């Protein structure tokens, strides 16, 4: 009966369609245009021609890990406390996992994260006098437009904590009451709120099935006492890698902008 | 995965299996001879020998290649191919040391430094390079033992095959057959190793021995050195040698001075 | 008066009928059976060769550190193409002469695989035109050629130049009136160095295989390992396809004939193949 | 004086009588049997060969429209033509001379069968004359002549102009004179490439039977796969008949011998088939 | 001092006497052998030979007129010569010398025959000598001669000219001399063609027999199928009579020993025969 | 760091031992076996030859003085030499290595018989080196050189001159390199008289043997009839005996190893047996 | 101390005796072995040979004269001579070398039969000297060379001018020497004609047995049918008579050793005998 020091939130992963794979890296079918031009023939009538626009794009996989050198002798005299480490690094890693999955600079090491591919938040839309989740409901609406059914919300804890407790000119709160509150959600969609979103930003969109995420290799810890001097040291170099690969079916479902002030 | 050419200088040469640091052998050195007619009743001639005990050291070669550990997850069999590959590349350089061995320190005694200086006036006017290689036989024969085989750079042995006389014929033979490797009744090995416009004859089949310690072997390590921190993988290459030069005298080497 | 003609009897006559048609002169196919083949189902081929090896493996003393080798590799791509041609014939015809059609299939899927050799032979890459041998193949080492050297003497050379490779040469190929011009060499005394006037000789050269086709255009010649050297890829065999339905066929009583495959060639070590150009 | 002159007694003796008649030279007839021969019951022959075959097969790029291809047929006909000839002679010469008879036909057989030959190699092919060989016959391609070579080089480059057809040529005919001098070509040396002066050479260039014959006109020469190239087609074999009632020869106490032959050469495939001149 | 000298006792010493005389060398008598034999008992003989034959035979257009051939023969005839010589001996040496008859025989019926070649072959064919085979031959074709050919080169060119009669020639014939520095030829290189010096060299040129005779006039030469070609006719063989009343010999105690012979050369073919000279 | 030089862990390693003794080039001795090889027991040799035979026998007049004739004769002597060589060694080394002991014989019977090669060969005739053969031997004759001759002709010429004597040949002795420049000799073309490079050739000549040995001087040559030229005669066979007791070897632990031979070479036929020199 | 020197101890051993004596060069006998053999018993020979031959057989006219032939005869005369030689030796010699006589008698014999051979070949003819082959022999013809000719060609020339005579060749006579020099022959190229170095050429030429011997002077040369040209005849055969009252012999201890031998040589067919002289 081993108890998690964690956090149980939602994870951007989880709000994700998770798959493996074998490759080194994945070429996938972006669908861009779709000339829609279905219509009402009559009899002996020529019928309307739809048109289809693809583009061919590649996901390349990225690995992420880290290590710490302990004490051999500390380790086999405390059992218990090993496997507590390895469960402790797993966590330590997600966090930095959803950094690149949220502001991945799609460069040489960094992967193509959301923010990068995510269509900007239309101004336009914004009307008078309301507040930052009128904004939010304006991004959920936005994602419709992309024919996809939005699901999923990401943003600063900060951010986030000061939202769900707006008040109007009387003091009563725009969300439900102390009394009858249940959990991280709002418009009937999942939130999660991680420091990863920058203060002041904000994604949105219908993650579970605009891009899916493909894992090459799942995230394990391996342990080894000959890595360098480890032996000589009486040593125990604990790794935590996981290599991985973020695929974007649909950059138009997904959504991002600023709160103005 | 390449495919290798006829059997080289290994087979050239005396193999023979050891399990020890390094050879000792006992051959004669000076044998003052003085033997003579001698007058009746007066004092006869004094000879001597003297011997020498040569030792042939066993010597290491070896290098690694290090690849990232993804690398080879992405594609299985490549590690099959490396080492495969490894393997030929090492066993060139082996032949490397066999013909160019410095002798000094680390490296062996390769047959070119052994070998016994080619002679010059044995060049006359006129002569194609297969009458000098001819002439290089010769000069095996001065040491009392059969030639046994012919080591030339590839381009020059080509350049050799092709020879023709005043008529237009070609000597070995005709374009057709495939020119066999043959010269005088002697195999030729063409290497790399053999640097052009040098050669080397000799009585290979027991002039000179290689002593295998250890055969060829590949072994793989994930925790080298810093490895494991840099997802790395060693690949490992190694074999032990040892090159024994019996008779010095049955080996030339030369420079076409063409 | 009563000749054999129109004015007369003659049409009374019946000309004797030679059952069975004359098919012309089949060229030999070649080339693809020199190169390993392999089925496929993908669009396309992503492959790798060794561009460079850069070993230096050298003697190690006793507790020292280890050489370190190097291997360069060179990811490539061999795209499948598509060759093919079509014929429409009336449907009359079809039905007015039986074994035609059987005919017409193998008298296309020849056109067809003739077209193949002479992409294989010389490709170009850019457009549709596969990589072919000749475009990737290495170039002939000028530096080799000595003074007063014959045609054959050059063929020699460049079985050497593949040997650079490492790889023992597979087969030669020459423009058939090359080959010939070789065949008929003679020394500066006039007799003949091949067969002699008594008898033509086979065709074999260097103890290897000789293989003449008009594929190869006048003036060049290919050398190389080409059984390993490279493969072929078959994504469709050629086969054919017959519709009337096809366009409006149906309203004009016509049927299309069709004749597709679907090949791609990929290129393992170009190193091993050698082309140049005879000076004449 | 009792001499053996007219004028003494010469009247007397009777000089002794030779049995037999001194028949000419009889030349050696050929070519018929070289070319594959058979029988017919009718006027003319009909065969059908491929002509044209436009082959626009090639690479197609994608959603493009692919190359289309056509093929063209041709009946070609050949014609039976007849050859014969008569010779009138005295009744009374015809009684007086027993063994004469059989003699006139065997010289008739021959000098029919030897226009025979006359034709099938040099047919005019205008109107009446048969369409021989030569006229038939593909021209030599010049531009295979190199520089300094015997005239066997030609022939050999003649062979080689019918492989580029696809076909295995099968025999070789020229003027004997011609293939006289090449028979004793000579290397610079002195020694004969044939030969040695011990004995002549049998009847064998580059592997293929040569057929020496005054039928082929000198400087010219013919190659190729006659055995099967062209078929000569029988209708009535050479026959004699004779009449004594033909028309006045019965009043004028005549006999008249007659003697024909029904023929009919067929040229399946031309492009087998080489003819050239020499450069004298 | 009683030696054997001849004014000592020499006189009683008898040298001893060599039984035979010492008959000079005979010629091997070739030509005779060498053509066809058969006796008469006539004074000429006549044969008759196809004299010209007109072959009109040709492609016939039907309901045409056909071609008129005709023949023509010429009766050609051989007479019949005498060859003889008489010996003039006084009747004293003939009783004194009994084998001595018996040898003049040995050596006047051989050295009539000798002569008898000397016309068969160098036959004047004006008066009485016979008409030769030499007289009769055709020439040789001085435009068969090609540019920097051996004397050997030439026998060759006259046995092909020989093929022009449609006869295969069987014989050669040269005075030894020149048939010598023949089979002494050398090409440009030293070596011998016909045998190294340590060989012989059979009598055989060109796969036929070759026959050196001294009655064959030094860089004359003929070729021929001899035993075809022509015929000797026997009439009388060769015979020897002594008379001793022969005109004034009965008073001037003499004999007259005959020996006469009666032939007739009869040449069928004078085509396939041909003579000729080294111009050189 | 524990390495295997002697510092740390080379103690521990025993290299491996390689059993027996590496004996040079054993040349391989001839020349004695090119003799015959009579006994003997005495301390030299007499025979007797022909010197001056004046042979004046002529054709003689009748009752006359008759030619007077005369012979010449000699005494030759042959003495018995000695050759050997000691070699004396500490008794302590001797009994610590065994095989030491009969190893040094087999290196004292051969570098002796090496000795007494040299000598029968060059032997300088004077005070105690025995007349070796060619000393003995007769000079070559100059005047047999021919303008243009190979080194091959010169051997072929003194064989001729070893006739001379009415004595055949036995075989040929050249140094190993003048040997060798012989046998790569080539035409005026190129190729090898007896070389042709895929083959290397044996060691005879004119059907000869030919006995290449370090022993003969280079420029040097002899040629005759060995076998029945000369004799070596054995007094005394090669042996080896050994003391402790040899002078003061036992007070100084020594061990005195000797090797004697006696012999006597007789030289019968002088005119038999040729030396000469090359152009240098 | 004691030696071998001659004064010490020597003078105790005694030389081993080497029994026999050593017999030059025995040159090998020929010429007589060519020539026919048989014995007389007179003192000279007598025989006739048929010398001049008027054949004038022509052909006759009818009833002409006929040609008149005639024969010469002349007789031939061979002289028997002598040829001896002795020796005169000490009474005590013969007495204290016992096989020395039978030696001498086996030296004798030789000795004459040396000077015999001498004789059959270059016989001067002139007084008691027989007329040897040479002397005879019929003059070499000159006009038989040709430019660029070998001295086999000579031979070969020569061999031919002996079929002039009608009887084959013999044998061939040259000095050792030229012989020699001529199996050394060089092509233009440089290879030997008769056998490469490897090899040892055969005594034959011209598929004829060659005899080299010294008695043939260097530079002339001898070919002909000597088993039938000439004859050998045998008076009195070698022997050996020996006397010791000869002349003062009884009073001074001597021996007079004779050895004589009475020949007879004929020259029946000169014609059939050639000699010359090497334009060197």
């Amino acid at each position: 009966g081993i108890i998690m020091p964690g956090l149980r939130r939602l994870t951007i992963r989880d709000l994700l369609a998770q798959g493996r794979t074998s490759s080194n890296a994945l070429e996938y079918v972006r669908e861009e245009v779709f000339t829609n031009n279905a219509d009402v023939v009559a009899e002996k009538a020529l019928k309307p021609e739809s048109d289809i626009t693809f583009s061919k794009q590649t996901a390349n996989v990225k690995t992420i890990a880290h290590w710490v050198q302990a004490s051999r002798q500390v380790m086999d005299d405390a059992p218990m406390l090993q496997s507590y480490i390895n469960n402790r690094l797993m966590y330590g890693l997600a966090l930095k996992e959803e950094g690149q999955l949220l502001n991945g600079d799609g460069t040489g090491d960094n992967l193509e994260g959301l923010n990068k591919v995510a269509t900007a938040y239309d101004t336009s839309l914004n009307a008078t006098g309301d507040t930052r989740a009128d904004i939010i409901a304006h991004a959920i609406y936005q994602v419709t437009e992309s024919e996809f059914s939005a699901s999923g919300i990401v943003l600063n804890p900060r951010d986030w904590h000061n939202i769900a407790l707006l008040k109007d000119n009387e003091g009563r709160y725009i969300f439900g009451g102390p009394q009858a509150f249940t959990s991280n959600i709002m418009w009937g969609l999942p939130v999660v709120p991680t420091k990863a979103q920058a203060a002041g930003t904000f994604t949105v969109g219908g993650f579970d099935m605009a891009s899916q995420v493909w894992d090459r290799m799942d995230a394990t810890v391996e342990v080894s006492r000959e890595d360098r001097d480890n032996f000589v040291k009486n040593m125990l170099t604990i790794l935590c890698e996981e290599r991985l690969a973020l695929a974007h079916y649909r950059p138009t479902a997904i959504i991002k902008g600023t709160f103005s002030s």
